C-alpha cells in the first residue's frame, strides 16, 4: 500500500488520483506546524507534535485568513486566485503529489505559492502539482504560510509578534520536507524551490536568509525578486504600519504587549476589513504586511548581502512576463478599465505615474514621465496606457529581478533567464492586458496539457516543454538536454547577459533584458530621489 506512509511526525493515508488517463499518489494536508491560532497569532510556528493514529491526507486543507477579491464577482479571471477552500488561522499544512509507482531519491520541486504576502492558497486549480509530477516524474510539494497581518505583522523588538514569521513557515515546512520526502520517494538532497510573485521574492528570500540555506538545492524565481519595492520594509516602517493598524481598531498603542493582546483578541476579519488603511501612500503594487529587514532572518541589508555575496551560492533559473503591471493599473489605477480598451487620457497618466512610485517627490515624478513619455504623440490614448504598464512593471518587476540576476551572476554557479510573452489562448482578460503578471503559471503546472480546459494543440506543446527545462533544471541545473540536438537555452553571464523568450514560436535568444530602463530604475532615480529629499 504506496497511499500508506510513516513520517518522524505521523502516519500518513494519501489517496490515489487519476491524472491523464493515469494516476499517481496524493497526499493533501500533511500538517507541518502546529496551529498558530489563539495565543500563537503572530508568534513564531513551532513544529506538529506528533500525532497518534493515521492522519487523513486525502482532501486539500483550509487556506489561510485573508483578503478575497470581490472587484469583479462571478469573474473566473480574477475568482481563480481567491480562496477555494474555508479560510482558517489553522492553515499551516502541505501538499505532496508523488508518482506510482512510488519511486525513491527522485527530484523534489516545491511551490510556494505568491499574492504580494497578502493572499495566497496552495490549493488553487492552477497549483495542482498532480501534472508536472506525473509528466516529469519528481515529487512536487506546495506549501503554505501565513500571510498579512497573521504572517508579517512586524513590531520588531518583540518575542512575540516578531514579524517575518510568515518567511518562518515556509522555512519549517522546508524543514518537514527535508526530514520526510525520502518516505514519500523524495531526494531531500535535491530539493529544487520554485514561487511566483510573492513567491519568487520568498525564494530568493531563503537565498539569502543563512537559516534556510542548507534546506534546498538550486532555485527558480517567477515574475519577483527578494529586492522588489513591495518585497519588505524596514523595521521603522513595519512599526509604524503595525501601530497603525492597532490605531484603526481602537487598541491601547501605549506598549507593545497592549498592542499584540489587542489585535489577538479581534477577530481575523477585523483585521483584514482594515489591513489597507496602514499603507503610508495611496498606490498600486503596494501591501501593508510583508518581509521586515530585521537583522536577524535577514543579517544585513539586501543591498549589501547581494554586493558582498553573502547568499546560497547555486543554479537559478528565473525570468518575467512581458506584461506585470497592467494587472494592477486594472484595479487601482484611473482610466482604465475590463470592458474597454482604456485608452489613458494625459491626465490620467500623470494620476497613473503617482500611483505608482508614491514614495516619489514631485521632480521624481518627472523624471518618470519624460523617461516613458512620447512627446511626438503624448495624446495617445494607446501610448500611455502601454506606458504605464511598462512603469509598474519595469519598477516593480523586471528591473528589481534584473539588478538581482547581475548581483547574483557574480557569485552563483549558474544562471538561467527567461522572458515569457505568450499571451494565451483561452485567457479570459482584455486584450491590452496582454501577458498578465502570473499567467505564466498555468504552463509551469501543466495545465495546457487538459484537453478540458481548452488550450491549443501548440500551447500544450509550450507547457510540456517549459515543464521539462524546469524539472530538468531541478533536477541537474540546468535546463537543456545532456545532448540534444534541440536549440539549448544560454547560460546568463555578466558579460553577454543572454536570455530566451518562452512562447510557441522556436527559441530566440536575446541579450540586455529592458537595460536601458533598468538603468533609469536602478541608478538614477534612486540617486535623484536621495540628493533631492
Ligand atoms: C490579482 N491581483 C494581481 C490583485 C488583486 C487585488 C489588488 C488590490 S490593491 C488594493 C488596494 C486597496 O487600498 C484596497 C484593496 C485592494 N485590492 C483588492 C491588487 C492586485
Ligand atoms: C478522510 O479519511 C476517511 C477514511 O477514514 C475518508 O472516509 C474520508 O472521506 C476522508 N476525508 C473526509 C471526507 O473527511
Ligand atoms: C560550478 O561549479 C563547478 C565546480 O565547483 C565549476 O566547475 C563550474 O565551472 C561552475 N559552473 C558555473 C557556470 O559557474
Ligand atoms: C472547455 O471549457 C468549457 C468551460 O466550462 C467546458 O465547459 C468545456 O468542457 C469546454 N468547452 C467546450 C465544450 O468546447
Ligand atoms: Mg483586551
Ligand atoms: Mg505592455
Amino acid at each position: 500500500s504506496e497511499l500508506l506512509v510513516n513520517t518522524k511526525s505521523g502516519k500518513v493515508m494519501g489517496t490515489r488520483v487519476p491524472v491523464l488517463s493515469s494516476h499517481i499518489s496524493a497526499f493533501l494536508g500533511i500538517p507541518f506546524a502546529e496551529p498558530p491560532v489563539g495565543n500563537m497569532r503572530f508568534r513564531r510556528p513551532e513544529p506538529k507534535k506528533p500525532w497518534s493514529g493515521v492522519w487523513n491526507a486525502s482532501t486539500y486543507p483550509n487556506n489561510c485568513q485573508q483578503y478575497v477579491d470581490e472587484q469583479f464577482p462571478g469573474f473566473s479571471g480574477s475568482e481563480m486566485w481567491n480562496p477555494n477552500r474555508e479560510m482558517s488561522e489553522d492553515c499551516l499544512y502541505l501538499n505532496i503529489w508523488v508518482p506510482s509507482p512510488r519511486p525513491k531519491s527522485t527530484t523534489v520541486m516545491v511551490w510556494i505559492y505568491g499574492g504580494g504576502f497578502y493572499s495566497g492558497s496552495s490549493t488553487l486549480d492552477v497549483y495542482n502539482g498532480k501534472y508536472l509530477a506525473y509528466t516529469e516524474e519528481v515529487v512536487l510539494v506546495s506549501l503554505s504560510y501565513r500571510v498579512g497581518a497573521f504572517g508579517f505583522l512586524a513590531l520588531h523588538g518583540s518575542q512575540e509578534a516578531p514579524g517575518n514569521v510568515g518567511l518562518l513557515d515556509q522555512r519549517m515546512a522546508l524543514q518537514w520536507v527535508h526530514d520526510n520526502i525520502q518516505f514519500f520517494g523524495g531526494d531531500p538532497k535535491t530539493v529544487t524551490i520554485f514561487g511566483e510573485s510573492a513567491g519568487g521574492a520568498s525564494v530568493g528570500m531563503h537565498i539569502l536568509s543563512p537559516g534556510s540555506r542548507d534546506l534546498f538545492r538550486r532555485a527558480i524565481l517567477q515574475s519577483g525578486s527578494p529586492n522588489c519595492p513591495w518585497a519588505s520594509v524596514s523595521v521603522a516602517e513595519g512599526r509604524r504600519r503595525a501601530v497603525e493598524l492597532g490605531r484603526n481598531l481602537n487598541c491601547n498603542l501605549n506598549s507593545d504587549e497592549e498592542l499584540i493582546h489587542c489585535l489577538r483578541e479581534k477577530k481575523p476579519q477585523e483585521l483584514i476589513d482594515v489591513e489597507w488603511n496602514v499603507l503610508p501612500f495611496d498606490s498600486i503594487f503596494r501591501f501593508s504586511f510583508v518581509p521586515v529587514i530585521d537583522g536577524e532572518f535577514f543579517p544585513t541589508s539586501l543591498e549589501s548581502m547581494l554586493n558582498s555575496g553573502n547568499f546560497k551560492k547555486t543554479q537559478i533559473l528565473l525570468g518575467v512576463n512581458k506584461d506585470e503591471g497592467s494587472f494592477f493599473l486594472l484595479y487601482g489605477a484611473p482610466g482604465f478599465s475590463k470592458d474597454s480598451e482604456s485608452k489613458i487620457s494625459r491626465e490620467d497618466f500623470m494620476s497613473g505615474v503617482k500611483l505608482s512610485v508614491p514614495h516619489a517627490n514631485d521632480l521624481g515624478l518627472d523624471a518618470v514621465t519624460l523617461q516613458y513619455t512620447d512627446w511626438m504623440d503624448d495624446n495617445n490614448g494607446i501610448k500611455n496606457r502601454d506606458g504605464l504598464d511598462d512603469i509598474v512593471g519595469d519598477h516593480n518587476v523586471i528591473c528589481p529581478l534584473m539588478h538581482f540576476v547581475n548581483k547574483y551572476t557574480k557569485f552563483g554557479n549558474g544562471t538561467y533567464l527567461y522572458f515569457f510573452n505568450h499571451r494565451a489562448s483561452n485567457l479570459v482578460w482584455p486584450e491590452w492586458m496582454g501577458v498578465i503578471h502570473g499567467y505564466e503559471i498555468e504552463f509551469v503546472f501543466g495545465l495546457p496539457l487538459v484537453k478540458e480546459l481548452n488550450y491549443t494543440a501548440e500551447e500544450e506543446a509550450l507547457s510540456r516543454r517549459i515543464m521539462h527545462y524546469w524539472a530538468t533544471f531541478a533536477k541537474t541545473g540546468n535546463p537543456n538536454e545532456p545532448h540534444s540536438q534541440e536549440s539549448k537555452w544560454p547560460l546568463f553571464t555578466t558579460k553577454e547577459q543572454k536570455f530566451i523568450d518562452l512562447n510557441t514560436e522556436p527559441m530566440k535568444v536575446h541579450q540586455r533584458l529592458r537595460v536601458q530602463m533598468c538603468v533609469f530604475w536602478n541608478q538614477f532615480l534612486p540617486k535623484l530621489l536621495n540628493a533631492t529629499a
